[PDB]
């Protein structure tokens, strides 16, 4: 027995969110299903134009080990916010589902961040990111005894974005790797990935990455292809598990020649897809370590990303263990 | 011509609202359905036992006078937040809607008002509300100008828990009726009643209100009776008009001898009745400056409410403007 199936780490945020219309994307340059970094003027002008919000804790990592809390494993985080009303907010959601969380906050400036997310009428989120504390991130907040009794360690590809979380990174891969566990990633985002295309490239070819999360959009972009047959080809070439998702097309689950179909639940209505791809990693990697069949692991990804779509806000407010022994999976 | 149809003034809060069980609240001595006033220690201890939340800007007379703007109608608001980034969510969400929004903030400490309101099976919410920044709002923030330039100018008996609230209410009917406006009213929650029961009374008997709102339980904890026929009777002899809300029961608007009934709305599903009686006033608020019959007003309460419960957090998210037109109130 360890102490942590799932270990993430991630850049802590907390989510400022809204409904807006197309027209204002286009007015305001917010590019559309994206994160779009930006500085501190560009959040108080963009927030100057939102409409009334909702705070929600967020963070994709954060959001996938409060998934796997809620599914009924044992989750741990890594990630770095200030001492303000922000952070206080973000510590208490993530500890309050029963996530291991004790990054310790360094001050309170830069601010924690956040991220303002447009919502469209087609319930597709667009997202604006301010990193504050994240930027602080390092290698002294790896917890080393945690990295070392967890199952996986998974990471996010926006973690390239700050300057020394790559540190932390590659820390956790050696003390993982050391102690016979699994590192995963998620590649984020498209533009995420066009930033960082070698490097995370170099993750999965020198093995500090075994199973790779990704979208279409995000497999696409890191081979440069509009060909999604050679995209899957050449990501099960260069990592040992990949799983990928396709929206309501679901998700394909590969492993060397291996490849396992999965469907996307029937869904009410699309109401708000933020935190689809984090939901789908808590859905899997809750599988994966309770020794589920890849093929289960998929279908546990899909429920989870499907109940998450139909409700404003990142993270579950209902029961996902409850839904899985409905739904037949357990 | 004047700069507003509704001034509101109460205490400025931000909600922090969650889930529980029956049971949560037997154990913590929460009162169902009640607002609860606690102190920092106990905000602590509370916030360390609830769940994951969600934040969304709140307090009584805020929602209101955001429901107001949403319908259309110009509003104003008084209430008073902290330097600190809850103070500065309060300030976005209620400008955002287009509510004028000129109180200062004194300091960082107190910090800003918070309402942890937990939300039963039923759809009932039971908050717990630390006061914070609110015990310094005082005559030195009433705009004269505002209040002489406001068709009505509705307040929270919840005004009476900090220290000098009341003497900028005090001060705001001074000048509303020096300048032939209407003040107004709601009795907020029956324990607030039961607390001020004889100060509220001689707002209405002095004239100080003119428009008093109360649901079945105030009007029933005003008058100290289980009748409910004669604290209609009571209530219609000591204030110009009334509208008492009886939730799935309708609403009852009294003016002398005259009595109008109205409707509730036929709910799909109670989600959270956070806001229902805020929004009542919104709707009735928005018709009475627009000069529509006493009945009206009951229906567009009515509508406000009946949309409002029907969603999570206190202040609708979709156009009530939309709604009252697609209802034929206008
Ligand atoms: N740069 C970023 N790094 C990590 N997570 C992010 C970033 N920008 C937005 N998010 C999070 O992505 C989640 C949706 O996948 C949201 O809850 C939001 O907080
Ligand atoms: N003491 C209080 N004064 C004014 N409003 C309050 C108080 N406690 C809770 N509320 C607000 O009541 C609203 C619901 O009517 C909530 O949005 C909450 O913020
Ligand atoms: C998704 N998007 C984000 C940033 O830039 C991109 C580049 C490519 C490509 O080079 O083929 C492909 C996709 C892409
Ligand atoms: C409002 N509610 C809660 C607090 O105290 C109350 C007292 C009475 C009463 O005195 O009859 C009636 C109701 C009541
Ligand atoms: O610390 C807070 N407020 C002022 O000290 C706080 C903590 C958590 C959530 C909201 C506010
Ligand atoms: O002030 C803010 N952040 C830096 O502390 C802020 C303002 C509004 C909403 C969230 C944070
Ligand atoms: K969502
Ligand atoms: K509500």
């Amino acid at each position: 027995m360890t102490r942590f199936d799932v270990l993430t780490v991630g850049n802590a945020i907390v989510d400022i969110i809204s409904r807006c219309n197309d027209q204002f994307l286009i007015d305001n340059q917010i590019t559309k299903a994206a994160m779009n970094l930006i500085d501190a003027e560009r959040a108080e002008l963009l927030y100057s134009r939102m409409g009334p919000a909702l705070e929600a804790s967020g963070g994709s990592a954060g959001n996938t080990a409060a998934g796997v809390a809620n599914l009924g494993g044992k989750a741990a985080y890594f990630g770095n916010v200030a001492a303000d009303q922000l952070g206080d907010i973000f510590t208490h959601d993530i500890r309050a589902q029963g996530v291991h969380y004790q990054t310790k906050p360094k001050g309170a400036f830069p601010p924690t961040a956040r991220s303002m997310i447009f919502v469209t009428e087609d319930g597709e989120r667009s997202m604006n990111t301010y990193l504050g504390a994240c930027v602080e991130l390092g290698p002294e907040d790896v917890e080393a005894d945690v990295v070392a009794d967890a199952k996986v360690t998974y990471f996010e590809g926006y973690l390239w974005d700050p300057p020394r979380a790559k540190e932390a990174i590659l820390d956790c891969a050696r003390i993982a790797h050391q102690h016979g566990r699994e590192m995963s990633m998620t590649l984020s985002d498209s533009f995420c990935v066009d930033r960082y295309r070698g490097e995370f490239l170099d993750l999965m070819r020198s093995g500090k990455v075994d199973i790779v999360f990704a979208n279409r959009q995000e497999a696409l972009s890191l081979y440069q292809t509009d060909d999604f047959e050679e995209a899957l080809n050449r990501i099960a070439a260069d990592c040992k598990i990949a799983a990928v998702t396709m929206s309501e097309n679901g998700a394909v689950i590969l492993k060397g020649r291996e490849r396992y179909y999965v469907n996307a639940i029937r869904i009410r209505e699309v109401v708000d897809t933020t935190g689809a791809g984090d939901l789908f990693a808590s859905g899997f990697l809750y599988g994966y370590t309770q020794g589920r069949s890849l093929e289960d692991c998929g279908k546990l990804g899909c429920l989870a990303a499907g109940i998450v779509i139909q409700q404003i806000g990142p993270r579950p407010m209902t029961s996902l263990s409850e839904a899985a022994k409905q739904a037949g999976l357990i």
